[PDB]
């Protein structure tokens, strides 16, 4: 196709075309959408900037591997910024948009979707960028390993496992930490070339029947995916978060069935009950007897699940500490609620959980209930299912809190302690309000560390609320490194906000990050911008937001 | 100092010496030797190769981060190559002997000490090259914190914390994989800046009381040590068993007391039981009933703890199958030996303990011990403290099962199968045979697989024998190679070899590495090898081993 | 001489000795000293950061212009970085210290020291960078040009002519815009090369008399000091504040005698009396009946010109509102203090002064004196020197507020708006008095903006409060920031803070400095680091503060 709306930095729409033939020629027109449930791949959605920004020229799905080679072959010949997505479905990090306008959008998903192996004795699978979560669990049962290997879900399960865990995402199980459960991932770098990490590069002995395979469709040897290690460098880690190689398939453990399983739900009363909550849960998590990782949600978040703001309330403006309250006894719920679940054997479940029971019986009017002591459309109903690796597509009832909602992540992090979250709390409390939004929000428990997910809502069409919630944004990132936080992930108009939050001596990090990008990627063509790196052909000056 | 037995590629003797005494007049005659319990810094002690090879011209102990800085710069300028330490206790690894002679050994340990933080809320402590174990034990009982933090330390207790965690080390506790407890390290670059890892990337904001303090003494923000990630490209792995940075400071998470434990021994009568044991070690290691990383260990590897060879025999040949049972049944032990321990309440310990003794009860012959039940003098008694973080000297007594004996560790990675685990065993036993040496080893159970330590021990006068233990190295790594394993770590001389097994599609894994290096490392000064990873200035021709 | 305590970065001893010896040679032994009233030019004396900072190697002095010609030729002959001062008596700028330590300091006023030319008709001065305040002064004096030229002169006589206006200070007099009086500058850039601005480029006409002359001492046009702006880019700024050069001569423009003068003291009753009186001279000052830069003095700056604090007060830590009152009354003060001036005929002071005197009259309490109206020892008897161009060393009794004094001035710019001064007043107020120091401040009225110096002093060997110094600066230069203020001069070590602070559109002004710098100073040898403006071969992770 010939006419786009924008095209990549210094290219001609002749230059544009050139290659868009020859990309068509490759992987079929069907698979070229040039522009001039259904997430769409063109744009952010969760508009909060303004037009220009984000937008993509064309959307490319290579049909396989080598259909990825050839595409880096031409981004480099013609100097075209690429733009990988596995699924695109994460509103709120800005979905598939490219950080920068003319981009071609790389749908890895829509053809590179198998579950190449799931392996039993191992505990493990391997899998392409397209594998959502559902498709996964579907996968499981139609081969009869649901009662022998467990998944592990983000709270929706359409996201992708494998573009899940570069990003570093987390579950709600004893497997949460994704990243940590990866183990040999294949690459393709932008100088084309093809790459697979940790005992991925020990291959596999010859043998007649894997004789003449290309690369990408050769097997694994044996410890591939059971030690992530390798010898020398471990270098999996360039490939999270950064611009560094395009993924293509990544092996992820799977927990086998525990053999006893019961969720739970602790409300707690007050406001201020997270401060000695908090408390409670860091010896608990650090002595094991919290096996997955706990989720202590804001009565809102729960109350968004079940229903949209005009159903709870007419007012416009921030629902106050009084209708927070009778939301909480509307609902049989908490202010804040602790949800976390007990694994293994009868009788090691019951000590874990006389335990944990017995600590949190000091905050007065503390209340333990089992999905079936809750209503039928509960939220721990639902975590019931997200917390033993089934996933489901309940909790996106949220996004709707306001009318033609949007939201972003503000995703700070924070120490295992009562007084330490209350401070990040309290900070994110007042900013909400001077914006005139409702604070929403989860502390998921990490072992040693707490992420705070705040998810801003607001109305994608109001040009004065977008920019308060630019205003708050902005504002949080500064008042949150003021205090010695910082986010572990963001959208695509805060990364270089967030990534010069990191700057240490000077920068140091960013600096050296700088170094090995355009060491890998001379002509970076590979994401430009990704969390704030930018290759030396892109002005800071004429790119930073 | 004046005139050195060796130095380094392409350096005269007065370039030599002027930067000599350069180093001389930084850091004072007393840290700088000239080469022209107590560890030797200066060569490779477990002779395997011959002179001129891994031999120091000087060593260089700084007396700080600056130091370490200013060392750097003299490099650049120099272009000398630099070999960084911290203790250079691990013979059988080459001790601290440089990969390419002429280098300068950095001794990191003797001056940079420190403890620089034992942090119990968060349950982590940070560190200095030269912390042992036996320091950071000794540490601990005189602040009291022996009863409510614990350690995890590797089968001897000399070695270096940091030191051991860069190079991925194993250790017995449930926090037994040493790199996977690291968060938040200080690097010194090849281009001489200082850099600080993922959230150690986040400034500890401004206060009137740690104003003006160089970027070495500054304090880190909050969750420096609790959360590794940070923001953006993970690069931690990259200074794990590479060239690409000098390690000046580490943050390691130390588990706290569990309020119970229990160490035990499960004797396995026949030297093939070893594969059935191995099949009922698999499911209660991923299942989760054994908390620590169980040993596996040949009744050699406990027979030499006890004595040395002339102690069970005459014979300067192998001792063969029949006296190998006779010396099991003399110690009370088995041909294969099981050691692992229990954590935690005795609720859960017993629940546990039962599910652990009922599956080893299917092996004919099988005996359970406690520490109490066994000899004084017993490798159980030793390893009780070890799995509890207590470290000892008491396993130094195998390496001299031989009279000037030398060791060196073949070190391959099995799969969690008491099949594969049989077919290792067979291709190292009949190896050690053929090259007249006794089979002597373990394995470590990992979650989804073991590491395989070989040990070959001999005389490091003998001509001979030195010759067939190098045969015997480079055939085992080739026949694993063949069976599609691969070493997870090796000594100075094997590094190019095990590299080169890691050339899945044509050798992509290390030429990704050599842009890294290249990148970052211009002059080439950052021990040259390491790895097999080589900086453009050193010939692979002139070079590889 | 040989071993210096701190060698400029990359280079030998071997090479500092023979550049020294290379530079004795050139100027002589006596005027090139080596470290290994009466200003210190090694050193930062106003010592606020620690040891190691700003330390230079040694002390040129060149004894004319083909000097400095031969040192830049060895600067890049060997690398060497040169810090270039004319007087170096400006403490609380960080007096002559450059801002990289092993810097040679140039000591430029040592020898060139010439009155060059006084020009009655043109009515401007032409001076080297040795001419001091008083040394003007002087030369007027002996030549009978006293009733009919006169100077205008900073707080203190003894600085620098020249090298107060290339760094933009101010005075008190009609011709108080120091920068803007200069006209035609002598300059030798970082290649060797000299260069003369404006219609110093357009070059005196031959003639028999001046034929012969090196470039340096050849005379200049005759509109060289009359037209600043030549023909074609104006660069001269290019020279203040900068890096850009060495400047070795100035002409600056003289006011003739004005026939009338009268000084005057408007005293300000309350410490809010600040906002009324800021918007009464705002109107005034725009509409031209305030004449020179008049000032508006804080009680304790007169304070301090007459005493100590233990002169009055016992107390170690600030002292109160209160107290202030009581020390106004002690010496017939207000607690603000305007100091001005009335310059011509009797006629029109007359009017100036009817209305100048009408509008500050609805200040309540408002007293108006002039000097024969006041004691002996007041500041209005010093200041009506001041405004008259006369030199004194009167006002220094002030940096001895506390005993071991030190002092730094934080300087931000205001508008002229009662309001906006109260708000920057409150900002610094706050701060000070949580660092445990007494405010002290002047605000010096320009035309649409105001000059105002904050007074930091503190006890110079007290390690806590040096600190609390160092706390204090850059909090305020980030509250200034976050209010809409710049500073417009600082010390060596907030000079990267401030210049991070005028970030407009990432950084685009040091960016476009940045290339200048490196186009005319490739190299990298003059006085690097000046202004947050670095050359590329200092690595700003390594030398920004
Ligand atoms: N296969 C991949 N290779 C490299 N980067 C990838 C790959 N897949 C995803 N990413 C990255 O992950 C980010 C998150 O996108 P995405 O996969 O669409 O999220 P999700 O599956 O959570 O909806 C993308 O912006 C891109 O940076
Ligand atoms: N601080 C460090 N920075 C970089 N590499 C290091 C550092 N300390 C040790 N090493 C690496 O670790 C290897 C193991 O050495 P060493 O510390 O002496 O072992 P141990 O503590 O097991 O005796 C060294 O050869 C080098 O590869
Ligand atoms: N001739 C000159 N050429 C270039 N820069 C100069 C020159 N003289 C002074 N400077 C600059 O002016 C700054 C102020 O120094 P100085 O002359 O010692 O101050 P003062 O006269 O106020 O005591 C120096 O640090 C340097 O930045």
């Amino acid at each position: 196709e010939f006419r786009p709306l924008t095209l990549p930095p210094k290219l001609s729409l002749s230059d544009f075309n050139e290659f868009i033939q020859d990309i068509i020629r490759i992987v079929g027109s069907e698979n070229v959408e040039v522009i001039s449930m259904k997430p769409t791949h063109t744009h952010d959605p969760t508009h909060v900037m303004d037009q220009d920004y984000f937008l993509a020229s064309a959307i490319v799905a290579p049909r396989n591997v080598a259909d990825v080679q050839s595409i880096v072959g031409l981004a480099n010949k013609f100097s075209f910024p690429l733009w990988p997505i596995s699924i695109g479905r994460n509103s709120g990090y800005g979905g598939a948009a490219p950080r920068v306008s003319g981009s071609v959008v790389l749908d890895m998903g829509k053809n590179m979707n198998r579950v190449l192996e799931v392996n039993v004795e191992g505990a493990y699978c391997v899998v392409e960028p397209g594998v959502t979560y559902h498709d996964l669990h579907n996968y499981l049962e139609a081969n009869n390993l649901r009662d022998k290997l467990w998944l592990d879900v983000p709270d929706l399960g359409g996201g992708s496992v494998l573009g899940n865990a570069v990003e570093r995402g987390v579950g709600y199980t004893p497997y949460g930490d994704h990243w940590m459960m990866h183990s040999g991932m294949e690459v393709v770098l932008a100088n084309g070339e093809l790459l697979r990490t940790g005992m991925g590069a020990l291959p596999d002995p010859k043998r007649p029947e894997t004789m003449g395979l290309k690369p990408e469709d050769q097997p694994w040897s044996k410890i591939a995916h059971l030690f992530p290690y390798g010898f020398g460098p471990y270098i999996d880690g360039l490939f999270s978060q950064s611009n560094m190689g395009i993924v293509t398939k990544i092996g992820i453990w799977l927990m086998p069935n525990p053999g006893g399983y019961q969720s739970y739900l602790i409300t707690l009363p007050k406001d201020g009950d997270l401060k000695q909550a908090v408390d409670i849960i860091r010896p608990l998590r650090l002595g094991m007897a919290l096996q997955n990782v706990p989720t202590i949600r804001h009565i809102l978040l729960d109350a968004a699940v079940l229903g949209d703001k005009r159903s709870y309330s007419s007012r416009t403006e921030p629902l106050s500490d009084e209708e927070l309250d009778k939301i909480a006894k509307q609902l049989n719920l908490g202010r804040w609620n602790f949800y976390g679940a007990l694994y293994g054997p009868e009788p090691i479940r019951r000590v874990l959980w006389e335990t944990i029971k017995d600590a949190f019986s000091a905050i007065p009017g503390v209340k333990f209930y089992f999905p079936e002591d809750t209503p039928e459309n509960s939220v721990l109903r639902v975590r019931d299912k997200t917390m033993q690796g089934i996933p489901t597509y309940d909790e996106l009832k949220w996004i709707d809190w306001l009318p033609n909602g949007a939201h972003l992540f503000f995703s700070p992090i924070a120490k295992v302690s009562g007084e330490d979250a209350m401070m990040q709390y309290a900070v994110t409390k007042k900013r909400c309000q001077e914006a005139g939004l409702d604070f929403i929000g989860t502390f998921t428990v990490g072992m040693r560390e707490m992420h705070h997910i705040v998810c801003i809502v607001f109305n994608k069409k109001d040009l004065i609320q977008k920019r308060k919630v630019q205003w708050l944004m902005r504002t949080l990132i500064d008042d949150c490194a003021a205090n010695g936080w910082g986010e572990y992930r963001t959208h695509l108009a805060f990364m270089d906000q967030i990534m010069e939050t990191y700057n240490w001596n000077n920068s140091s990090f960013l600096r050296f990050n700088e170094v090995l990008k355009n060491a890998v990627d001379p002509n970076g063509i590979i994401a430009p911008g990704k969390s704030g790196v930018w290759p030396s052909q892109y002005s800071h000056v004429t790119w930073k937001l």
